[PDB]
């Protein structure tokens, strides 16, 4: 398969040197191959056809210089040739949509843009629920979390039902779809396919997202992801490079 | 004193008569007189000179119809004559800045606009610390929380230092100052004024904000705030109307 983004780039850990300045005409993304928050930014870069380079950060052995890129020490972080730094996944995505030409991902209409950001807050509980599920130590907690997924997924189903459209912002894929897609991308890998069996519009949306050329170009092995996940929970410095 | 931002409106609770229609050319804000998040929205409405009506919600006796304005059941909520509903304080502020004429509060530059949103994230721990502080009942826990305030205020002082500006978005007042002002406005009332003494530029920004005409027009009694707070902590249905 053709390696996209920074799918083959080994991560930078403790003792790595700070990278050199970003070349003129390019934008750098500090990312992690399996981070859903950094995937939002990689999806936008691909969709808009922005020339970019990827540096992967070993999130379980972070270089001290990374905290100079983002004081929170989290990926994604964008860095341009002027040395400007942009962090927070949603801020990185909105910045790229505004600063570069190509397909316009967010609507200009103030209310429509506000709707995409309100849908993002309707989704906000999913990332921590995904977190609690992966760290689940017994069958009782495990089963209850599946019911929570169904409850949160129903709120998204309601948005699609009212909008009477395939995607969260209309007939075509827009910003909001790319912002929430990295968590749905892993549902099958997490064995959570049953959580969408009472949300038919969201299940059709997932199928339609899998067919998008940008989405499709970034898909990776479900087994590299489970393998990564096992090591990440063990706080392994080898987690972020699993499969390389 | 002269009320120009819903200071005189008794809150609507369970059983109360819901409001009429929103007049054409005006916008409604569902608010609460002492809510710092809804205050961000009131500051933006006043600064831009937007015709608006304030409806206060009794947060400790919430009408069930309010959940149809915002499924989260929180203020602020904007509602126009077309029936569009906008919620989440930061979303309500950006929407008003984009949709209406008057003074521009957010910068035109994509990076400068991204900086405002990253500074809001650097401030994001302050509301939860304020929550914990007001609930503190131990001398050790009281002193400990003050050290955390000092550390969060230092992150804000560093932004002002690096920028060499009076305000968080330049040498003139802008969106970001209004978004964080409602918490600093109350430090004196909470007996936390001394927590800003180690952050000189932050203390001068507080003085400068106090002199802004928009900030000054929304001035309230420190004692009304304190009295409201005691009752709010007791989950009293009389809290939101304190002073009326």
């Amino acid at each position: 398969s053709n390696a996209m983004s920074g799918e083959s780039a080994r991560s930078l850990g403790k003792g790595s040197a700070p990278p050199g300045p970003v070349p003129e005409g390019s934008i750098r993304i500090y990312s992690m191959r399996f981070c859903p928050f950094a995937e939002r930014t990689r999806l936008v870069l691909k969709a808009k056809g922005i020339r970019h380079e990827v540096i992967n950060i070993n999130l379980k052995n972070k270089p001290e210089w990374f905290f100079k890129k983002n004081p929170f020490g989290l990926v994604p972080v964008l860095e341009n040739s002027q040395g400007q730094l942009i962090y927070e996944s949603a801020i990185t995505c909105e910045y790229l949509d505004e600063a570069y030409p190509g397909k316009k991902l967010l609507p200009d209409d103030p209310y429509e843009k506000a709707c995409q950001k309100m849908i993002l807050e309707l989704f906000s509980k999913v990332p921590s629920l995904v977190g609690s599920f992966i760290r689940s130590q017994n069958k009782e907690d495990y089963a209850g979390l599946k019911e929570e997924f169904r409850k949160e997924f129903t709120k998204l189903e309601e948005v699609l039902t009212n909008k009477k459209t395939t995607f969260f912002g209309g007939n075509s894929i827009s910003m909001i779809d790319y912002l929430i897609w990295p968590w749905f991308e892993r549902l099958e890998a997490m064995k959570l396919n049953e959580c969408v069996d009472h949300t038919p519009k969201l299940k059709l949306w997932m199928a339609a997202m899998k067919e998008d050329p940008t989405v499709s170009a970034l898909l990776t092995s479900e087994k590299d992801w489970q393998g990564f996940l096992e090591l990440y929970l063990q706080n392994s410095p080898e987690a972020c490079d699993y499969g390389l």
